[PDB]
């Protein structure tokens, strides 16, 4: 798109202080800093708190449960201070209303993943990835995530998305395509910033080359 | 089958004190205990060590990324003592095969998720329920995660199976059928043991009802 687009840290590290180091000196080259569970487990849920004080916080716990457990774990989320969670879309709709509905109660937002950017999201989720757009809509979800390793799927998932925020991850480590930028709302890129020497400027210099 | 067979209690309460004293009273009729996020992210993962001394414990981390990730959370389940974690299928064989491979590291078990119970598991996953059995067989899992309320379906995934394990949840507040006895290795119960006035007695009473 035209407008302004975000970089996200993918915060997957092991060590709540390592995690607040690297946030706080990232923080003036990225706008939002999401958590997986490799953070959470190894630190506490109470990690999302302190980072948000940092940036707003994505948890990204690929939240993949029957509706009643998958409530609890975003109602979780929630309560400690995420803005955002991510929900498997291939885990059907009855979970995708019942997170979104939870996100209501604290003003948060769910993004449905379509297909993972990894080779194994070809086997099954490829070939659903459309079916989940029309689903994660439907069902009021507030955004995707999309892979920048399969630019063609990315188009078209856009295209099925209209105006939904998309959120992309794979460049760096996974040898995306920095052409995502045109599909996407915000990049998300890990070990790209954090597994180097230096991550600040590893983030500054991303965003000069991805022109956002 | 004509083997004894397991109960097995999720234990899907948010408190690990209550965990603990549910585990302890319901210890003579249970086999082993499922631990998912919503304990976990509640109690920190150490939960997961002092209930290990109680009955071994299965990780329900419904693991779904990336294989980057998803040997992560795998490692981090095993670091805790679990004897085992259970992983989504649909994400592909490369994280399957990642998370088998971090489990011999511990000697531990995997468990592939054919289909979720919940209504929801018919939209996509029920289509590719046969294809993840085959690819789980391949990837070297352990056993399998499948549902008691599409009996119909749980047969046609022993068949598939083999002798892999079968685990099935439902029963209870599901409303999943007991005929699942015969195809099941074990049965996995929640609320239908811990949402009550006296655990130990409804766990007690399934045991004889499932006969087993
Ligand atoms: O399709 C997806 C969806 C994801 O959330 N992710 C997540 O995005 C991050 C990517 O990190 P990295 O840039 O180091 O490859 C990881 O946290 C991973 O779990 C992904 O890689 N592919
Ligand atoms: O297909 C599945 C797979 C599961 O792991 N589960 C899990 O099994 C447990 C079922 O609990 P309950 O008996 O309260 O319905 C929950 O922890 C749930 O996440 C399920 O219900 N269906």
């Amino acid at each position: 798109g035209s407008h302004m687009k975000q970089l996200i840290l993918a915060l997957d590290v092991m060590d709540g202080e390592k995690a607040m180091e690297i946030a706080k000196k990232v923080a003036e080259h990225v706008d939002r800093i999401k958590v997986n569970y490799p953070l959470v487990l190894s630190a506490g849920v109470g990690i999302m708190k302190r980072l948000s004080e940092i940036k707003p916080v994505i948890a990204d716990f690929k939240i993949a449960d029957v509706p009643y457990t998958s409530s609890l774990i975003a109602r979780i989320a929630f309560e400690n201070s995420a803005e955002s969670v991510i929900v498997h879309g291939f885990v059907g709709s009855d979970t995708l209303r019942e997170v979104c509905r939870v996100a209501e109660e604290f003003g948060g937002k769910v993004y449905a993943v379509t297909e993972l950017s990894s080779p194994g999201g070809e086997e099954f989720m490829s070939a659903v990835s459309l079916k989940i757009v029309e689903k994660a809509k439907e069902a009021g979800c507030h955004g995707l995530i999309a892979p920048s390793t399969r630019i063609e799927r990315l188009r078209e998932i856009r295209k099925a998305a209209g105006d939904m925020e998309i959120l992309c991850p794979g460049i760096g480590a996974q040898k995306g395509s920095i052409e995502a930028v045109k599909y996407a709302d915000g990049i998300i890129v890990g070990r790209g910033i954090y597994a180097s020497g230096n991550p600040a400027e590893e983030a500054r210099k991303l965003r000069r080359v991805l022109k956002i």
